[PDB]
């Protein structure tokens, strides 16, 4: 009977924006062009909800190897290893043999993962017709299974479309936006949260960095 | 003899259309993506209940009821006491987890709750020949509709397919335009058949209470 | 110095942009983004014919219901209704619930009801040859008319195939420009094969008598 | 230098620097109602007015009738150039390319003209310009071509080929500043010689075209 | 040893290219119509011919050899005299196209004649793999080869199926733009492989003796 | 510097070893992309010439389209004899310049194997390019190698690379660019990511000289 909770992501300045954090047990799109801190977000928010939380996260990997997310993390100071080791954190492995692809089949053994290492957050990294229903049967089940969860998903233009396929971002619940615009000869990194269905947030764009310790949102407006 | 509208009650409004929308035609309401047209054609609906007890069906092809019920209680609004009441009636043609048959279960679903308005949320020649006929038949039937419809930038297109805004009796279109970092709602009138309205853009909030337009 | 002949409006100010009227015997192009004023002009063309100078006229309609186009025109206090029931004025419905038949069905109307003036509202190669024969043979009849056609873009091609521009003896641009978050309507004679016109742009409105230039 | 013969067109005999090359051909191009037909139409008025250099005007669209009716309004008597035999008009109007080059050979031969307009994928359209202008060439006719284009800075002409095909390219533009419009013609090329460079303004009045250089 | 020159003897150009065009290379010459890519060609056969007594192949696919020294007479050049004393060679390849038969003809050109300088005047996959084989066929011959090709913009793409200059190993772009209402032209080398050029636009003019740059 | 997480090799390119905190990242590939003449194939040459001479490190340079006699007549340009180092077995080019992936890809390898290189250049539907390329890193990564692969752009400031995919696959991604402005052309170099550490943002200005590439962060 209550209008919709949020669980908090802990990442400096993200909890205020958004008015509380994501949305629980839907999913927040984060789209963004390329090194704009995508997969640094999605595994942020799994890493402060095991350390803050012990809520166990599944990661679900579609391009980059679980031991090149791993040594990443590294990065900012967080050992994955440890966290895959006490069973807090699944690194579901979806990526291609270095040698169409079924999403139901997929969705099945997303699903064992969070049942057996009992996770509460999740986070995929990574014809618009087909995307559309796709996109749409994915977002669904997940919601069906409770997970709140965060979708990544590619854009080529800081200012243009949201995604690639002009669909995603009417699928998705919650939409956040990373850009990294070229001013003068210099960048500057923002986010935006577009919008959460059936809740308030802040408008427009926040600046932040890419710290020793992830994502920093400078003081707001 | 000209036509008359109907009014929204959404603050704001019904001053810009000079006193609501047409009655007995259908409305395009499109816009980009968390522009606010599911709350506008929720408003709609839940005034036309609230304020003059005339029924309403909402038709929602992607978001579930349960969730259009669940996102409205950010607005204070209970409508699943509405729906059980029979004062709306949450018509789901979402997809598992042919456009005649849809407009059979309108035209049902009108005729089930005495509804007055109807929500329907959300190659160009196929599309301009479906939506004329989904248009057509409502207004046999009598139904006020608003239909929202999906655009991807704030100053190019109505909506989808170029051809929407010229099926369609009535044009609204919502804009949530990004400038120096800052968002501004701004809500247009872009046209009304047979009428008269206001023109250019109005800026709006949405709050706790829903849309309000300033004028 | 030959003139070609033009026939009068009396769309306050057209006449004075068009030196005269629309020429005499032709086809009349007059495009424009949605809710722009076209079917307005194009029966504001009938309704004075008809009233200034009892030259009765056929409006062919292709989406908008005779019952609807009836309806609207009397937000500017115009009874087309009468007009139909005195044989002054024939409303054609040529709405779906080849062109070949089209023709000869406006050129029966044409020759039942005395018409002096016509009304049309409204692959790039395919509309090319067929937009022409369908000038080609109202021309054969003597008919001068209007036909309307839609654009996407207040400043892009003149009309929606590209092609439409270069086959119409006489073109007009209907616009209605968004800026600062203000609309302009703006009218434009861009050519008139054969003789001379005023050039660029010229604001008009939209009120309860219609259509309003000001040159 | 090169041999040129003279429009007559007020103003354009000095931007082209004594008029047009004589057997060569002018690719004429412009959005709609930018004044094509009619520079179509001068250049073989003149040539007969003038020279009694008699014309070839070929049309695709625009019926005979209509050129004619319209050519009146300049106070220019065409069916009476037609009925001297110093004009013909040959209608390829609708209801072969080569049928049509045999058409407009003969035409050429047996009114003895010296001036031709004619008004108005890119493999094929290249292909199929480049062997009209070919032709022409052989023939010794001097000849103006139209062609339409969309935007008034842009593409040369509708295909993106035209301008590279024909020896000598003119524009014709119809651009807005703020609300109104404004007439220039530009001779962008004219192969083997000089000309005067960029836009100059035009206006189109009863007497025809008038630049002003 | 790094790529000589041979000179252009151009005015201003062999300054901008810091000694003249890459010997046994083919450098594209781009722009838009009219911007004087054909008499950029010609410029460099003729000064072949007279400042080093380098016979010189033009190869045209548009314009008939008669009309391209009918066409030089502008700038004083007397075509006819250097075709009649054999120096140039004009290869006439005006009209399922494939290149292998016309580069017989213009190697055959070449040892007739003893030339040292040519002239070619004038799916993006299928094009870029044909360029690739004329440019390394012309190459194996030791030819010094102005090629020139059109586009649409005066600055967009370098050539009309953006990837002619990536095959190319030289790249001059012809300019001719809106200046107010009045046209200004300026030539770029874009790129010289395996030497130095100056950057940017230079302004020139088209002159009664013909390509006339001014470097400072 | 000392507290970042991924190891780096340093490219020895005046300046560029300071943008990149430390130079290339080790065992990964670097796209660099950039529009035609921007210095592609000298960075990609200069990376290898550097690694043999300072550090002895052999190096291999696939080459798709300029031969490689071309490739070594150009190096001369910036006083490489490139020949000497190929003579020496310590730079192998491999012609894949025309007159199957995997077919390529085992000729690397083989190569890779025979001359004991370490680092590798290789110059130059979406998601069939996509998942070919990455194909490639992947197996590049296996071996250990550390790989400059160019890739072409048609504007200065628009898409990364072609296809638009190429920059999501690679680990690391250097934009140069050649930037027209006032009738005046200047160069730039960008990283525009590198997974794993920091690095400088945005762009920096270079030159070619008789020297090579000289970058100034
Ligand atoms: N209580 C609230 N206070 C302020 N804003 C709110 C509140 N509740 C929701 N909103 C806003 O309403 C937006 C959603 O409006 P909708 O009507 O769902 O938009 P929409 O245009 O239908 O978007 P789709 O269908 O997801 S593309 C959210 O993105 C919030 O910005
Ligand atoms: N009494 C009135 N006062 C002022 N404006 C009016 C009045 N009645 C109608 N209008 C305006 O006239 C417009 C309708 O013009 P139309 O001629 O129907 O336009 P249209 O170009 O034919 O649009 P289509 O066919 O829907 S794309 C409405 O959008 C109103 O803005
Ligand atoms: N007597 C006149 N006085 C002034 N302007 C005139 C006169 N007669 C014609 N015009 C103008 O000339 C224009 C037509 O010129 P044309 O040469 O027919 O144009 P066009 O470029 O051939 O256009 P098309 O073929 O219709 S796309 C008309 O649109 C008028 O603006
Ligand atoms: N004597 C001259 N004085 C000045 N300008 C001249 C002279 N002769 C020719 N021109 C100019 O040179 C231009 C022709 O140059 P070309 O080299 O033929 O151009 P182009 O780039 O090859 O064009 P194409 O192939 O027709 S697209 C003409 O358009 C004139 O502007
Ligand atoms: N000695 C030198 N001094 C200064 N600049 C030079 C020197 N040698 C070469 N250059 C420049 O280096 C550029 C070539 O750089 P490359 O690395 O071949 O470019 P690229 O990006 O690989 O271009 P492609 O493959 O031809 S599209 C030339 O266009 C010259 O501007
Ligand atoms: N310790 C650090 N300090 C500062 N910046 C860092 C640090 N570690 C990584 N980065 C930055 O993080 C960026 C990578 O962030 P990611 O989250 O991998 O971006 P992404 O959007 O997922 O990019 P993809 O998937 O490769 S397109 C790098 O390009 C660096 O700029
Ligand atoms: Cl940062
Ligand atoms: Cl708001
Ligand atoms: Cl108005
Ligand atoms: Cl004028
Ligand atoms: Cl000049
Ligand atoms: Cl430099
Ligand atoms: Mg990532
Ligand atoms: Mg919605
Ligand atoms: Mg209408
Ligand atoms: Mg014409
Ligand atoms: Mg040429
Ligand atoms: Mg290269």
């Amino acid at each position: 009977h209550q209008a919709i909770a949020k669980m908090r992501t802990m990442i400096e300045g993200f909890d205020d924006i958004s008015h509380g954090g994501l949305p629980i047990g839907r999913s927040t799109l984060v789209s963004g062009t390329s090194g704009t801190g995508k997969t640094l977000f999605s595994i942020q928010f799994l890493y402060n909800g095991i350390i803050e939380f012990d809520e166990p996260g599944v990661f679900v990997t579609f391009e980059e190897t679980p031991q090149d997310i791993i040594k990443n993390a590294r990065s900012f100071g967080w050992d994955l290893a440890k966290l895959v080791d006490e069973g807090k954190l699944f690194i579901l492995d979806a990526s291609p043999d270095p040698e169409g692809f079924d999403l139901s089949a997929l969705i099945e053994r997303i699903n064992y993962a969070i049942q057996k290492y009992r996770a509460r957050r999740v986070s995929i990294d990574s014809a618009s017709s087909v995307v559309r229903r796709e996109l749409f049967r994915l977002v669904a089940r997940l919601k069906q299974i409770g997970a709140t969860t965060v979708m990544t998903t590619e854009r080529i233009e800081e200012y243009g479309p949201i995604a690639r396929y002009g669909v995603e971002e009417f699928v998705s619940d919650n939409v956040v936006i990373l850009r990294n615009v070229l001013e003068g000869e210099r960048r500057r990194r923002t986010l935006e949260i577009l919008k959460l269905r059936g809740t308030s947030h802040m408008k427009g764009e926040y600046p932040f960095t890419i710290t020793d310790h992830g994502i920093n949102i400078f003081p707001l407006g």
